[PDB]
């Protein structure tokens, strides 16, 4: 692939799900890949399984990881072009008031601060390629979800936070957007399913609530996040939902 | 009025701005108000001025504060049939690199976490009296704003939290919406304003930002908070706009 | 009630369901109402009904019939501040390709024209009042319905056209504002569910499409446009959902 | 380009403009494009200078004319993937008394109801493909338009009924998706601008509606396309904008 050759790209959360997706379509892009992730089992794995993709550990909510992890993207590479903000993580369903103010602030900082973080780190690189961000919201920060408050708020906050930094940084000539997946088959929605009563059930549900009749997959948010970087210079600001359709149509008066 | 007579209502920030414009309009209503807010000097005059109002100090970023909040509104009232979680903030215009992770954990402190918390701790009594919670939120939340990015993502938590706790609570016949002003004449918009270079253009700018040439009114956003309230039954997740059409419309191809 | 007292208002489609609710809650705020319908059985009953309420006949459809409407609020009242633009049609569930262009135009002239028709020509007396225009859409405007491409599209028309207008007339002091219920219990709804394999089943699914579990009532609706008549002098533009949240949340990857 | 390898694509009026630099992306993804349009001169011309498109003279107004462009897709190629229904037109700009029903009529004939015959004229072979629709939306659909009060209407249906149809189709594997596009530099811009008083002033005010301080080209909205047509296999009922971030934020309380 030639779309997004010469490039280097970030990916946060990239050693598995929808990380480990758009860092295969950056690298089938022509794209230089730094995977950057928490834990080292998938994203070691996934550096000597992709020439042109290199494994980096760094957890996004420690500022020190995130200066090392642009640091040392800059010192190998020579350049960065794009930041994929795709690090979160959804808790189990939780009614509110099983919720506590101490684990939102914790899911606040992952989904919305190391996203922050890493961004600010970057963006004086960004300006000097006039290179984009990609963050990673969903669906459901703009239409809700039930047992979930902490993390819609915190997807919420993202998506809103893509906006307002398009605006600052558009005189700059660096673009700000989004993806707001809906049910996306991955490790995590795996993990939670396997929590509920019936787990094949719940993943029925799951591929039932698309008018398409599936999840979707990683490799799609990955088309979605290349087409962003390498093939969208007149958007800015945007949220493109990979969804399936969820968000459309609905799913005695006392 | 007796549009939401006999009713107990909780205004945060109700000491001057928007909230004290609420709290205006609910006892216009009918209800009796409790007045929260973290300074003195506007809630207690209110709390003279308005028979059926009284003041609470409280600062809705503790925690114990708002426990005491919550207690005494039930031993005082016997009754908690709305929240209004109007506290928040606005800082100074201020460019992305300019803010700090800390900054913007401090902001979502007030703008979301005690936003939050109340309603966590107000939702037992709202539960009994299916009753109802309104978060003023901001139009920026939706659209963006330039130097806010703190700003900004704390309300598009505030937006998106609101959608998520109806689909919550609506099993308990609890409602939940936002409101979402736009440019509105208050003591914040006064002290932003005296930070710029020229005040008064700036306060002209804003003035014409709408189509409708004004900026909003206190009293008009407290008359869709009683609305919301008191005469919504079929509302739950809305986010109601009080903007005066600023989102409206617009405002060589290399 | 004062909230409207001395207020002239114009109810198409009044005589029945939403409409009707509308009338009432006007009547009940102060105002005078006309009630325009094309068939006489119910307007007429309801003008018996309600002091303060007349009936005109009118087909929205007919300019000639909508020039008498105009003319005779004017003759019989002497001004008028709100025109509530709520005359429309749901056909049966249609497949696209059941439906015909020849369909789809003459839904367009009664959803979309019929609108358009009353208020151009009730436009000058309501810059004469600093009045408002209330359209009523749908929710299926914004977020889409299986077996309706017509219907849904004449909708997305009307809310478009709500937010175009209130742009032109901001200058004027004239508010345009829409109102997009969910699903509201009234003959029509009635009435497409008797056409229905189980009628029954079908209102189960549609009480349950909502979080409040429960279908929206006609008076629900009508409060929604007394307030934005004689309340919301800060909102222009804006689509009001009276839908009990059915646009909230949801409702294996091959 | 392999990306639409073997692809059998329509575009509507794909002579000039918008239309014109669709068909330039496809061919360069390695499809086989039909280029309709009312008008030869354009079109004709891009059918001698691209190998693997076509013209084929069509008025997306006349029934028999849509009928023939289907057909002769068929007999000439052997398949239909894709349908990118893009002819339209934006009136000079006219206040809302300047209007009338009848310009609105035609209006509604071009913008949604051309888009609507080639649609359901086009989807039996759709369903043998498993292709998907494209339509051309607008970003003032969304947000409205000051003096264009028809021209938004039929926007704003065209978007509704992209979800409708995606709705519908879903359960035949086809996607339905639109593209909203903000101030794109075209023939019809320049002629709009041509009109004014200021030709110069309307197209510099053009370019600065717009975060990015340009207005966009014909090629990036035709990238767009390539992306939902043969990428974006999770993505149905979307609206795509292609807009500059015009969207974006903002552009004494009595
Ligand atoms: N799966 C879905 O249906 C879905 C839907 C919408 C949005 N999303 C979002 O997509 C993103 C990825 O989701 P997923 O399903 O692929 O999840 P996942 O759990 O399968 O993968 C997340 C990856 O991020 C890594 N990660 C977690 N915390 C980290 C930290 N502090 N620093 C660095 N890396 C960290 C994990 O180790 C893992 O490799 C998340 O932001 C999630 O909110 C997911
Ligand atoms: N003014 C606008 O144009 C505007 C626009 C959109 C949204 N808003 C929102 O409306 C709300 C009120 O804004 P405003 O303009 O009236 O502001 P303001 O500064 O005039 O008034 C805010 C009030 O909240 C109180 N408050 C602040 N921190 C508190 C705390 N920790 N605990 C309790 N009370 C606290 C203040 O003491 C003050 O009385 C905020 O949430 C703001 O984000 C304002
Ligand atoms: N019922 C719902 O769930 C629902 C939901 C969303 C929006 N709506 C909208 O609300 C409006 C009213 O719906 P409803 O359920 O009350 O319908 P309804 O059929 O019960 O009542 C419609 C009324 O309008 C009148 N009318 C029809 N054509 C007319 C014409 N050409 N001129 C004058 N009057 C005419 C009818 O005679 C009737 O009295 C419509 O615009 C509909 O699209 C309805
Ligand atoms: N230019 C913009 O800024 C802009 C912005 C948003 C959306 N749009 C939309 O994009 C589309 C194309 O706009 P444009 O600026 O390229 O316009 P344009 O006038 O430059 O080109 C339109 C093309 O469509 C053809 N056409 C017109 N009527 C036709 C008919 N009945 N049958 C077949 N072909 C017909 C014309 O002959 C012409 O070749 C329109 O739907 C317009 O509403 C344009
Ligand atoms: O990961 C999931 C997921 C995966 C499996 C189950 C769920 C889930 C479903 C209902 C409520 C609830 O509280 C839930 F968490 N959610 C997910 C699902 C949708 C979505 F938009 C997201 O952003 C997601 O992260
Ligand atoms: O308080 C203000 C305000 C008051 C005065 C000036 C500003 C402001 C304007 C532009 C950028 C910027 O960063 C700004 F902070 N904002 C405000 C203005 C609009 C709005 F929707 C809000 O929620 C607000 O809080
Ligand atoms: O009148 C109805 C209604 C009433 C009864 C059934 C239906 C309906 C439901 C599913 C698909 C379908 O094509 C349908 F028409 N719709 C209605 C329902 C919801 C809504 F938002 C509207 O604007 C409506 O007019
Ligand atoms: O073609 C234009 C255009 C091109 C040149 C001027 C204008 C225009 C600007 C203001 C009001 C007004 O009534 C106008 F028509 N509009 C255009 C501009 C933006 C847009 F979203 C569209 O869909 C468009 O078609
Ligand atoms: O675990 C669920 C799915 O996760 C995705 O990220 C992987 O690509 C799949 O191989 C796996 O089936
Ligand atoms: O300070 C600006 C404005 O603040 C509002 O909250 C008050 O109601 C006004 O009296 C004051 O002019
Ligand atoms: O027919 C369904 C319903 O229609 C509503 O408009 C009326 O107010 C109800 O009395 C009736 O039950
Ligand atoms: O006429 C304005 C512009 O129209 C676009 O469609 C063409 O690609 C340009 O060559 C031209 O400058
Ligand atoms: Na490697
Ligand atoms: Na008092
Ligand atoms: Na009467
Ligand atoms: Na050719």
């Amino acid at each position: 692939g030639t779309r997004y050759a010469g490039k280097v790209v970030v990916v946060t959360g990239g050693g598995r799900g929808i990380g480990a997706g758009i860092v295969r379509a950056f690298v089938n892009s022509g794209a230089r890949v730094v995977i950057c992730d928490k834990d080292e089992s998938g994203g070691r794995a996934l550096e000597q399984e992709l020439p042109g993709a290199v494994f980096i550990l760094c957890d996004v909510t420690q500022e020190d990881d995130v200066k090392t992890l642009v640091s040392e993207t800059i010192r190998r590479f020579g350049r960065l072009d794009c930041v994929v903000n795709n690090a979160g993580h959804h808790p189990p369903p939780q009614r509110p008031e099983e919720t506590s103010a101490q684990g939102f602030r914790q899911l606040l900082e992952l989904n919305l601060l190391g996203t922050y973080t890493l961004t600010k780190l970057a963006l004086p690189y960004l300006r000097k390629s006039q290179g984009n961000v990609i963050n990673i919201s969903s669906l459901v920060g703009a239409i809700g979800q039930a047992q979930a408050v902490p993390y819609v708020a915190t997807k919420g906050a993202v998506t809103a936070m893509t906006k307002a930094l398009a605006l600052d940084e558009s005189p700059y000539g660096v673009r700000v957007n989004c993806i707001s997946p809906g049910n996306i088959w991955t490790p995590l929605w795996e993990e939670l399913a396997a929590l509920m009563p019936d787990p094949r059930a719940t993943i029925r549900e799951g591929m039932l609530a698309q008018p398409l009749g599936r999840m979707g997959q990683p490799a799609e948010v990955g088309a979605a996040a290349v087409f962003l970087a390498s093939e969208a210079n007149f958007c800015t600001g945007i949220e493109l939902l990979v969804t399936g359709g969820a968000e459309l149509g609905y799913g005695p008066s006392g």
